[PDB]
């Protein structure tokens, strides 16, 4: 990741920035330290050691000044490459000047060491180049101290310190580089998070208006969000419920590309959408010909009648302007009718919250009587529309009618990779004090081999312990693991990590037993051998800050305190001083390493936690699309802006609840009881269409007791084993279906069974999507007002099926009883045939 590694660095500066000066600070005091032994007691006979001390001191506090420097930016890895290799040549030069024998080679080695590890930490140099460097220093550094094993031994000191910090270093850059990506993957998280919110939120405002739906945002009830995954109802009067319905309507609609006459009739419905915006109209829906509104329903509006017919003034105007425009010999009939209104929303697939009274129904059929240019209005609305305008008593030419015209890298990862080092280091550690003996084949100390054993297994177990956990091999049984790893807690892989780490103190003091302090050469070695110990204790950086580091702190602490007094004087001393130095050094800086740690597991929960909601509110948008549209014309917008065609067989069914509107009787709340009930049996028929031969059924929309069916449309390809027109007898059998379902729910249905009529025709139609910003996808063709009118002259117990779909739909198994011949508006006298062979009387 070349450019997002470099944005990593683009971020990660000022931790390194400050890590680095605060291991300037360390120098300093280390350097002040040295020139405070050499002036106290000994080395008083030379000074020249101070001044190379104080230079080094400058330029030290140089760097710690320059740091802030506005030339810092791109100017910091050549600036760790020259400052270490400052700290390299005060080190050798402090160092040649020996094997004289009145003082130690080690503290030079202890230096060398803290040093390197400092290099290793903040430096953040190249992994091979950081490596090869520091392994050629040490080699230099033991080579110039030079002036048939001891050597060996330094050497391997020089080889596990610099496994040690390379490990350290690889763990380190990939807590930044993961922390980095996290971290960014997280605020993207966010970003595309709220963008989906917006999206949904879209979806909704085209789903429910700003009262209702800025109403069930804030969630009052979040029983309707679980079912997003609860409906209230208000009989709200004295209302304006307005229609238009195209006239010339089937004309222009006949010879158009069948997806630009969708266009133009989009184009139209954001000029009405306009109208009601500015005329704070609530519109409806539009039912093929026919747009529809009310005015101010869930605001309740007074004025409603005025605004109602102002804004239909302006659909006139409208209307002229396009026909004018798009040179079109259309218009429309309009007919309002004003009163009560009860409204809410039922219904779980395609519905919508929607209005009933016969207030609408009122409307509607003088509406259907009306002509273009007159509204047709009933007395309800002339009683307050206060004749300020063009009224008419437009008398039907065939009821108080009037018109009107105007006016990697996990947690187990590290403690693997820490556990196996930590192993390997403390074998290392035994070959070197074993190596003492290297005459005496015999070793007279027994605990040396013992402890050393025993170590060995302890460290053998854990390694086993996490290689089966991480490969999982399972061997001998599995399910203790699982009851074995419930033991191993926070607290309890604390203490077991702690003697872990521990140990190699009483590993080196298994020699200890044995007695040194007459040999110098044996106790400045041990004095090696325990501060390389001590210098591990930085590693297991997963477990605890505060014990841990007290823990290292007492360890190295103890047994040199006991030398102290086991006695080579004032050499105990320096040394002592020397580890509280390093003690306070690893001390922050593994505080720092598991703070780094912290933050990553922080961090890492708050990114999924994002990843989760994201994933959660996109689904439960897109759960929306699907109850609000198809799945081809989510394909077909999901690569385009819209989408219509015009579809020339498709079958379409209306059911019409007969007895709904008098066992309505609203001697309750509106008899909303019956309404629960309705959401009750639609959500039945949801049921109904989650059949799996039910998916390919259309159910369009519903208007109260209206319900329209069609299908033959998501039937993109037709296989071999599958015939073009058979969607037609599902369809038909889904018919029968629900007829058997709203019997069964009126025997349910308490002292009382709901009935309806159902016509049924098939043929030619359209698709097409209006909504943009909005949404809105529609059907059309004459087979719409023809199944309309059909229902209408329905009878129930029996099955209204058009002549031609009678036809169609008996060859394919269904015998119908010819009811007659019917008026169809715009067919005339049409041959009508119910379903049901005399089920009923006949």
């Amino acid at each position: 990741s070349v450019n997002l590694e470099e944005a990593c660095m683009e971020r990660c500066f000022p931790q390194t920035q400050r890590r680095f000066r605060y291991a300037l600070f360390y120098i300093g005091f280390a350097c002040l330290l040295w020139s405070i032994y050499f002036g106290v007691h000994m080395k008083s006979k030379l000074i020249v050691m101070v001044a190379p001390a104080l230079c080094f001191l400058v330029v030290c506090v140089g760097f710690f000044l320059f740091t802030f420097t506005k030339l810092y930016a791109r100017h910091y890895v050549w600036t760790s490459l020259v400052l270490t290799l400052l700290v390299f040549a005060l080190t050798l030069a402090a160092q040649f000047q020996v094997l004289t024998p009145c003082l130690s080679q080690v503290g030079s080695f202890s230096m060398c060491i803290e040093v390197l590890f400092l290099l290793y930490t903040v430096m953040h140099l190249p992994l091979y180049l950081s490596l090869i460097l520091g392994v050629a220093y040490s080699v230099l550094f033991e080579t110039f101290g030079y002036h048939h094993w001891e050597l060996l031994s330094r050497a391997l000191l020089h080889l596990c310190i610099h496994a040690i910090g390379i490990h350290l270093f690889i763990m380190s850059q990939v807590r930044s580089r993961s922390t980095f990506l996290k971290v960014g993957q997280s605020i993207m998280h966010g970003k595309d998070l709220e963008v989906e919110k917006a999206l949904k939120e879209r979806m909704i405002h085209s789903v429910m208006p700003r009262i209702i739906a800025d109403d069930l945002m804030k969630q009052g009830d979040e029983e309707s969000e679980n079912s997003v995954k609860p409906f209230k109802m208000q009989q709200i009067e004295e209302v304006s419920i307005l229609f238009a319905d195209i006239v010339g309507f089937t004309k222009m609609s006949a010879n158009k590309s069948a997806h630009a006459l969708v266009g133009l009739l989009n184009d139209l419905f954001g000029r009405f959408d306009r109208l009601c915006e500015e005329t704070k109209c609530e519109k409806i829906s539009t039912l093929g010909d026919c747009y529809y509104c009310v005015a101010g329903c869930p605001e309740p509006r007074a004025d409603h009648a005025y605004c109602c017919i102002e804004m239909g003034l302006g659909m006139i105007r409208a209307i002229e302007q396009f026909c004018q425009e798009k040179k079109e010999m259309v218009n429309m009939r309009v007919g309002v009718h004003t009163g009560t209104v009860l409204c809410g929303i039922l219904g779980m697939r395609r519905f919508k919250f929607d209005v009933w009274s016969n207030d609408v129904n009122l409307a509607n059929l003088m509406e259907q009587l009306g002509v273009a240019g007159k509204v047709h209005i009933s007395e309800a609305t002339a009683k307050y529309l206060d004749d300020r305008y063009e009224m008419e008593d437009g008398k039907v030419t065939e009821l108080k009618t009037y018109l009107i015209a105007g006016q990697f890298a996990s947690a187990t990862f590290s403690s693997l990779l820490d556990v196996l080092l930590s192993t390997t280091v403390f074998l290392i550690l035994s070959i070197t004090c074993f190596l003492r003996y290297g005459a005496a084949s015999t070793p007279p100390p027994p605990a040396a081999l013992a402890v050393f054993g025993a170590a060995l297994l302890l460290e053998i177990l854990s390694l086993v312990v996490s290689v089966r956990m991480v490969f999982f091999l399972e061997d001998v049984m599995t399910c203790t693991k699982r009851l074995l790893e419930w033991i191993a807690g926070w607290l309890p892989r604390h203490f077991i990590g702690a003697i872990l780490v521990s140990l190699p103190a009483l590993a080196v003091y298994s020699h200890v037993t044995s007695e040194f302090e007459t040999n110098i050469h044996s106790t400045m070695f041990t004095g090696s051998a325990v501060l390389t110990a001590v210098v591990q204790y930085c590693n297991f950086c997963q477990l605890s800050s505060w014990m841990r580091s007290s823990l290292a702190t007492v360890v190295g602490a103890g047994p040199l305190l006991l030398l102290l007094y086991v006695s080579a004087s004032l050499i105990g001393q320096e040394v002592i001083l020397v580890f509280f130095l390093l003690l306070l050094l690893v001390w922050f800086l593994n505080r720092e390493f598991e703070v780094s740690y912290r933050l990553h597991y922080h961090g890492d929960v708050e990114a999924d936690l994002h990843r989760t909601k994201i994933q959660s509110m996109r689904d439960q948008a897109d759960w929306l699309l699907r109850n609000i549209i198809p799945y081809h014309v989510a394909e077909q917008l999901k690569v385009s802006q819209t989408y219509s065609k015009n579809h020339d067989s498709g079958g379409v069914i209306f059911a019409s609840i007969v007895n709904f509107s008098e066992f309505y009787e609203e001697n309750y709340e509106g008899g909303k009881e019956c309404y629960r009930v309705l959401n009750e049996l639609i959500g039945d028929f949801d049921e109904l269409l989650s059949k799996p031969d039910y998916s390919s059924i259309e159910k369009i929309k519903t208007i109260g007791a209206t319900y329209m069916a069609a299908s033959g449309l998501n039937a993109t390809q037709c296989r071999d084993g599958s015939h073009p027109q058979e969607h037609l007898q599902i369809l038909f059998e889904f018919a029968k279906e629900m007829m058997r379902v709203v019997d069964d729910f009126n025997n349910n249905m308490l002292w009382f069974n709901f009935k309806l009529r159902v016509g049924f025709n098939h043929g030619p139609l359209t698709a097409g999507v209006i909504g943009t910003t909005k949404l809105l996808y529609d059907i059309w063709g004459d087979t719409v007002n023809i199944a309309s009118r059909m229902d209408t002259t329905g009878v129930e117990c029996r099955i209204q099926v058009s002549e031609e779909s009678y036809r169609v739909l008996s060859k394919m198994g269904y015998e119908f009883d010819y009811r007659g011949t019917v008026n169809v508006k715009g067919k005339g006298q049409m041959k009508t045939y119910l379903y049901p062979k005399c089920t009923d009387s006949g």
